């Protein structure tokens, strides 16, 4: 049931599949793995996510397993696969004898670290006796060959496998691991796009003695909440950055400063018109799905409808998998497509230069191979088992828990930008945050007509749940958090919506000191950076909270491009003040990190490294010896996307 060893034996399966993964790449990957793998040999595969599992009895599995795992925090696995870890690495020598595995892992020559999951789980692994076939892959998302990765890797790891299993390999055709059935009407226990079951009519929520919906929210079950104000943050005629407060009050979710916020998304309209067209799927359609066995979980609720699933439920847009066109061979519209098509799939270069470089949906690719020629020949089926599961995305909260018990605040940075190939094509957008300034404008009373939103959402969901521009969201609990002692020094560096987590982090200590109108605070210095002077976020508030917090806090403001003049970047600033920050840090202050700007943790910490090497007066090696224990002992915090 929960004993992996176990379920594979009873349902006979071949073959074990596991992967660990948070934003659900390493989920998407597997499964194709999967697909491919009874695609190509028949093998009767299981495919788990290793949280669902007790690997303790792992040394009892017969069959050969891979292991897709993906890095976050220190060189560590996903929270939510924890156990898994620790079973791992507290994994005695001679524990795993019968192991035969290989695995992918993800990860980000970004960060430091990079790829650190996957080696430690392997360094682990084979320590406890496990053999490992095939060279252990390492996709790199910083240099963004993730995918390609992947299909390099896969090859090599198929022709191993071919070799020892003895397998006999057969054309690649698609099987099914659910049954679609076609229903004739819609009940109330059959979903239109409701996040989860329990938002059906036919399911009842979990409330309290005065209706406050109850119940423990996360990944499987959001709570669908209010936004009850919204405003831009910018000032620019491109780019555009949306402050969204969500009502969290009539639920018992409780949130501490430093957390995260996940919103769940809904695609554009635009975007689904197009899925739906280029396939020429019925959104009507009501059909359900029935795993063909146990270890088969369906993706979403059924029974549903599938213009309901391409609007709630399926990845319709992001970046196309050279894999996925692999996968469209067995159903090409007519014999020059398919041609088109299995040149493609195996030249690289070609399908980067005529596919992934034009930023393509997988609608549009099929669209541009077909010149409009329609793929109905496509099961729904296919589609809801070979296009990736819509996921939510985080976001690092912005308001404090202490001044806004029951309100979260989320600063987001929309994604919208021309196509660099296509001059003529429509914006490069990202579902969530172009949702989010949709409901903005909406909420607002803004003639959306006017503005440069480039897609638009159905704003009322799921038989109106969404009603009122609400959206299913959760919290989920960090480690990023704010010396436990007032008097503590504190050191914050995060450009862009990096500061996100220190809006909060003031926020909460202009509330804790107002809370005593006694306590000295410590020293507290924000180093921000942006653009120019039209992408300064919260610049109002912050003199608002120097009066209150008077010469206890400091902020410190770069700018990158701001005409006629040098780009400045926070570790520039850290730099010309090398003093200020060294003494602080003498002085047990604590150094939070936040934002993405790829390559700025690095930067960073480098840029720390060195006020520490001058400081000192010590070598570069054994300043960085000394930032590492800071980031162990939990003095040197981050939260980098
Ligand atoms: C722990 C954590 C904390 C975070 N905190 C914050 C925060 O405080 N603020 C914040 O703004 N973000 C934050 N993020 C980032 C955020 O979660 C999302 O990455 C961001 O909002 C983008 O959302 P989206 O819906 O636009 O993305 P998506 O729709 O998934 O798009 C991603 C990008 O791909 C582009 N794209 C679209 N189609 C294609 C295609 N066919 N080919 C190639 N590219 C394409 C989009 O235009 C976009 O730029 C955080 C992430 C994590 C993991
Ligand atoms: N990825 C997506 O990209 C968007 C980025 O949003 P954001 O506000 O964080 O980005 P942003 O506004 O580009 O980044 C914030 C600031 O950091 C600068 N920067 C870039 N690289 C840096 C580095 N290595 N070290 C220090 N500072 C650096 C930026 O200047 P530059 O002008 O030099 O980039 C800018 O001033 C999001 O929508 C996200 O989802
Ligand atoms: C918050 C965050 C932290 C990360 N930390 C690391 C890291 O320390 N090292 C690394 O190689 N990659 C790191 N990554 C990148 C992931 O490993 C990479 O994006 C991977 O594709 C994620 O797959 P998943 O969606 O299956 O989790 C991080 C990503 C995020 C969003």
């Amino acid at each position: 049931n929960r004993d992996i060893a176990q379920v594979v034996t009873e349902n006979n399966k071949n073959y074990l599949v596991l992967y660990a993964s948070q934003t659900g790449t390493a989920e998407g990957f597997a499964k194709a793995f999967s697909k491919e793998l009874v695609a190509k040999f028949n093998l009767n595969v299981m495919c788990a996510d290793v949280e669902n599992y007790d690997f303790e009895s792992l040394n009892d599995v017969p069959v050969i397993v891979s292991i897709f795992i993906s890095t976050y925090g220190e060189g560590d696995f996903p929270d939510g696969a924890v156990n898994f870890e620790d079973f791992i690495c507290n994994a005695e020598a001679g524990a795993l004898s019968n192991l035969r595995y290989n695995m992918f892992g993800l990860g980000n020559s970004t960060y430091e670290f990079f790829n650190g999951a996957a080696k430690k789980a392997e360094k682990h692994l084979s320590a406890a006796g496990a053999i490992r076939l095939g060279k252990l892959g390492e996709a790199d998302d910083g240099a963004g060959t993730t995918d390609e990765d992947y299909m390099a890797w896969k090859d090599s790891i198929l022709e191993v496998l071919k070799d020892e299993l003895h397998l006999d390999e057969q054309e690649a055709k698609f099987t099914s691991q659910f049954q679609y059935t076609v229903l004739n009407e819609i009940t109330d226990s059959m979903s239109l796009g409701e996040p989860s079951a329990h938002y059906l009519p036919s399911h009842q929520l979990n409330r309290n003695a005065d209706g406050i919906q109850l119940g423990p929210f996360d990944l499987s079950q959001p709570y669908i909440a209010p936004i009850v104000k919204s405003r831009e943050l910018f000032s620019s005629n491109d780019r555009n950055c949306i402050h969204s407060e969500f009502d969290l009050s009539g639920s018992n979710i409780k949130y501490s400063t430093g957390d995260h916020l996940a919103v769940w998304p809904s695609n554009p309209l635009e975007k689904v018109e197009q899925f739906l067209s280029i396939f020429n799927l019925d959104p009507e359609t009501i059909f359900d799905l029935k795993p063909l066995d146990p270890t088969v979980k369906v993706p979403f609720p059924t029974p549903t409808t599938i213009g309901a699933a391409i609007k709630h439920y399926l990845e319709i847009t992001g970046p196309v998998s050279r894999q996925l066109f692999s996968s469209l061979i067995q159903f090409a519209p007519n014999a020059d497509v398919k041609e088109k098509l299995t040149l493609l799939s195996k030249d690289k270069d070609q399908f980067a230069v005529e596919i992934t470089s034009k930023y393509f949906n997988i609608a549009d690719a099929l669209k541009y191979l077909s010149d409009g020629a329609k793929w109905d020949t496509v099961p729904m089926q296919f589609l809801v088992e070979s296009v990736p599961q819509m996921t939510p995305r985080y976001y690092s909260i912005s308001s404090s828990s202490l001044s806004e018990k029951q309100t979260v605040h989320v600063t987001s940075i929309v994604e919208n930008f021309p196509n660099p190939e296509l001059p003529d094509a429509p914006p490069v957008v990202g579902v969530t945050t172009n949702l989010l300034r949709n409901i903005q404008l909406a909420q607002n009373n803004v003639n959306i007509a006017e503005t440069n939103l480039p897609v638009h959402y159905d704003l009322n969901g799921p038989r109106k749940l969404f009603a009122n521009y609400k959206l299913p969201v959760h919290v989920r609990r960090s480690n990023f958090r704010l010396p436990s002692n007032p008097s503590t020094p504190v050191i914050m560096i995060g450009p862009g919506t990096g500061v996100a987590p220190f809006r909060g982090f003031i926020r909460e200590r202009v509330a804790f000191l107002e809370s005593q109108k006694n306590v000295s605070l410590g020293k507290h210095i924000l180093f921000y950076g942006s653009r120019n002077t039209d992408d300064f976020l919260y610049q109002d508030e912050w003199p608002e909270y120097a009066k209150k917090l008077d010469g206890s806090f400091e902020m410190v403001v770069a700018h990158s491009r701001l005409p006629n003049t040098k780009k400045v970047y926070v570790q520039d600033k850290l730099k010309d003040y090398e003093d200020q920050v060294f003494e602080m840090i003498n002085n047990g202050a604590f150094i939070y990190v936040c934002g993405d700007a790829k390559g700025m943790a690095k930067g960073v910490s480098t840029a720390l490294v060195g006020i520490l090497s001058r400081g000192k007066s010590i070598t570069t090696d054994e300043a960085t010896e000394l930032i590492k224990m800071l980031k162990t002992s939990g003095r040197y915090q981050e939260d980098v996307w």
